[PDB]
């Protein structure tokens, strides 16, 4: 006789799905959660482009002495490294896109700005500030579906988890549990001559179902000595 | 003899603390990411108010005659519902203090823009904004520890489960698995005289260990009786 499904594979399998399910979960959890990281910072300071782009204009409308650092201010924040590291692979191409709007835009604006040209400005500034509270809008969208995809897959990880162990375990109790403890009663009836106990199934593909025929006959014989 | 460390208890403590990790984790996760799926969203309307404060001021000086829809404007964003939600229990206090300063600010500079006071707005624009800056930054710093809150849980989740799968299965192979296989052996060589093996090791408190002591002596006899 053999054994056609040995036990230690079967369990090897079911472990693996559990640990690869764990790991997949997790990896893409965390590196969704890693390109995240600074998405509060990005909407921050993105945001802060558009208070920086009318204090100019106010700068301008005023005299103030601040209008040249308030540009410089203005040049440095667009091109933070935060909104910099935007222009990857993984960020959509609408971000990007935007992005690029944004930094075209500001060319012309500094440039007016320049040459102080206010009416240039008042005609221009709520399409111009419009632009970035869309660049703003997209960030924030973007923020939004990773974080629903590390929800999505921390949920399905977790029901994921739940259900191979759920299986697995009734799998180990019907096909390693129950049966042991059958031929620990068969083994210890037979012990105390006890012998025409039901005989033990012998069906299961595994360790246990190749013990239950041999257990089967080393018992029926030694019923038929004594008996 | 008995059966003190039956299988089916140890099998079952084991599975229950792989799930319990696992809900653990997931549970914690989720309802930070719950927390967290209007973060986003508050740090774009909050640093909007800072692009209104001084729109308000541009408005002002060039006699717009948007000044009151802005003025307006700016109150409902205050008082949005996702900045007004902060005022929950697990929102850090200086989050809700920062706020509860902001919509006083308000009301002084809302008077002030209704009595046109431009000088008084020119003295203090910079001061005002600066309180909203503050708030804004207070979110993006909650929102990242919330989300590195997220990492952390979903890294020691991942550990986690992968070292009680690791012993886990250890216990199952040494306490199981192996002397399954040693009493199948031992069954397969009884069943064709072979007599002389080394005898089953009897030390296990579970299931096993019973059955490898019955399984000496219903062997030992045999080999007496022929042999």
């Amino acid at each position: 006789m053999i054994v056609k499904r040995p036990v230690s594979a079967s369990l090897a399998r079911a472990f693996f799905y559990i640990v690869l399910l764990s790991i997949l979960s997790t990896g893409i959890a965390l590196l969704t959660l890693a390109s995240s990281l600074r998405d509060a910072e990005a909407i921050n300071i993105a945001g802060s482009l558009r208070m920086q782009s009318y204090r100019l204009g106010y700068d301008l409308q005023s005299g103030s002495p601040q209008l040249n650092a308030h540009r410089q201010l203005f040049q440095q924040a667009l091109h933070s490294p935060v909104l910099t590291n935007l222009n990857v692979w993984y960020v959509p191409e609408a971000v990007k896109t935007r992005y690029a709007h944004l930094n075209a835009n500001w060319l012309e604006m500094n440039n007016r700005l320049s040459k102080g040209d206010l009416p240039w400005y008042q005609a221009n500034i709520n399409n111009y500030v419009n632009q970035i509270d869309l660049f703003v809008l997209a960030l924030q969208h973007y923020a939004e579906r990773k974080m629903l995809l590390v929800v999505a897959i921390s949920l399905a990880g977790g029901i994921g988890i739940f259900t191979l162990v759920f299986f697995t375990l009734r799998r180990i109790r019907h096909q390693v549990v129950a049966p042991l403890n059958q031929l620990v009663t068969a083994s210890q009836r037979i012990e105390h001559g006890q012998f025409d106990s039901p005989p033990l199934d012998t069906n299961l593909p595994n360790e246990l179902g190749l013990l239950a025929k041999t257990f089967n006959q080393m018992s029926s014989e030694l019923h038929k000595l004594y008996r």
